[PDB]
Order: structure tokens, then sequence, then C-alpha cells
């Protein structure tokens, strides 16, 4: 493998603060990353990240407000967890102010993406769902904005430390 | 002094996010940084605060859209150019996602701030209007968004770093 950790984020919601800062405490802790941030277009993700997920044993999602409004995103999501299921590969999701529930269920800013795509997308929507509610499933962190927000990252960073590095 | 930095804020704007990764960055490059996170109440600015601003070796401002709509964050800032001009203090201005010359001439955000302090605290706001003009031509960061926030703390804090270590070894 290539990576330590595969970041997987809604651009739009949080790419150059709050996955920026957790993206450098990972570095400043030795846990390589890979973080997207090459110029993209085309309707379909692109090869190269569905590689980099392969080739990191593990991914961090940001779930944020407008994550499933990303066809990218979700379709990562889905690549993500088949290396859940076939690989080693481990997935700590992080609910960034967004009710973890929700994301379990699609209700909410979730549900009104996947109503958006009912008329033009409705063959993948079941693989995305599924990879939706599996992450969502597992055990993570959700952070409100009452909180410090460095103290938010550190918890986060040094508990997938202990999980990555400490072997 | 007892401490490098003090972080001068508007709460409301940046505490829990931009001045606490800036906080932080700060402390990761052993500059000792007051950074207030205790309850206060009362109509009058802490004197724990003014102290603390008077026992640091400098501060930093972080200048947001709301932060003038703080008598205390401009009480804390007219203490700071104070210390600065009576004392050795230096100030390190940053403007996050605010236009300094808003800050410089009260404009925007910045003028409304001071449209409701006209009633009731007309006597104080000559003062605050000096110490924010003072304040925002000093040499500083201008901070937009679409830029990766993490790279401009690092420079900020990497700038501070050596300002600050070069005032000390030329003493």
């Amino acid at each position: 493998t290539t990576y330590d950790v595969f970041l997987s984020f809604r651009g739009e919601d949080t790419r150059y603060n709050f996955t920026d800062h957790l993206y450098s405490a990972l570095g400043r802790r030795g846990i390589r990353t890979f973080r997207d941030d090459r110029l993209r277009r085309g309707e379909a993700i692109a090869p190269e990240l569905l590689k980099a997920i392969e080739e990191s044993r593990s991914s961090v999602i940001v779930f944020s407000e407008n994550y499933a409004h990303s066809r990218w995103c979700l379709d990562e999501l889905v690549k993500i967890m088949e290396c859940q299921k076939d690989l080693g590969h481990a997935v700590f999701p992080i609910f960034y102010h967004v009710d973890p529930s929700h994301v379990r269920k699609q209700e909410g800013s979730f549900g009104e993406a996947f109503a958006g795509y009912e008329e033009n997308w409705k063959d993948k929507i079941p693989r995305w769902r599924t990879a939706l509610t599996e992450a969502a499933n597992l055990s993570g962190w959700h952070l409100l904005d009452d909180r410090y927000e460095s103290n938010q990252i550190k918890e986060i960073t040094n508990s997938i430390f202990r999980q990555l590095k400490c072997k």
C-alpha cells in the first residue's frame, strides 16, 4: 500500500477548512494521507482516485451537509466499502455537524440528495444507500460546532494513530 | 512577561475554529500563548485580561466580521495598542475574511458596529476608532477563503516565530 489514510470529503463543504486542518494534523503524526487537490471533470469518477483508495490502509470519511449531493463522493464510498469487505481496509467516519442518523437513514440534506437522484441515476442509488448506511453504522466521531475544533481533531487523529501505528 | 502572544479575537466569529487552530499551531512552535477560555460577565472588561496583555511580549489580533461589535474586543485592542506605544509590545494583525480597509476606516460590518455605539458609548468611540485604524496599518496578513487554511496558519505562525525569536535575540 501507498497511504495510511484516504481522505474522502465534500470539497464544497470542507476542503479549505476542516478537512485541511485534519489532513495536516494527520501528517504531523506520520500518518501518510491522500487528499485529492486536482482539477477533475467528466461524469465518471477518476480511476486515479479508485486506485488511491485501494493503495490506502484506511479511509477517513468527512460526512458533511452536502456530501451525498456529490456523485463522485458516493462512488468513492462504494469503493471504500468494497475494500472494507474484501481487503483489510479500515474505515473511520466523521459526522461533521450532521446527525449520524441522517446519514444512516438518508434523511435531512442526505434525503434531499437522493431525491434529486431519482430520475437520472436510479440504478446506482441502491449501491449508494447501502455504502452510505454501512459506513454510518461504523464507530466514528460525531462533531458539533460547540466545541474546540483542534481538540476534536487531536482526538480523531490520536485514535487513528493508535489503530494504524501502534503494532 | 508571562506569555509570548496574547490572542485577541471575537469569540462568536472564530473561537471554536480558526483562532483555535491558530492557537494550537502557535503552541506547537513553542510560542506561549494566552487564549481566553474563561466564563466572564459584567459590563467592564476583566482586569485579568488587561494584565495578561501587559504580561505578553506581543498580541495577535484576529480581526473578523463582528470584532468591533464587542466592546470587550475594542477595549482589549486599546490596551494592546497602548502597550505598543508605552511598552515594547509587538502587534500582529490578521484580517480574517474581512477587508483590512474596512477595519482601518470602520466601513462595512465595522461601520455598522459603531452606529450602535453612537447613543450609549459615544465618548469611547474616538479611542476605539484610533485603535482600529492604528492596528490595521501594522503589517499583517489578509486571509481569504478559497485558500487552504492550515497553510495560511503555518505561514502566519512561522513568521511570528521568526519575528519573536529575532526580537528576543537582539535584546
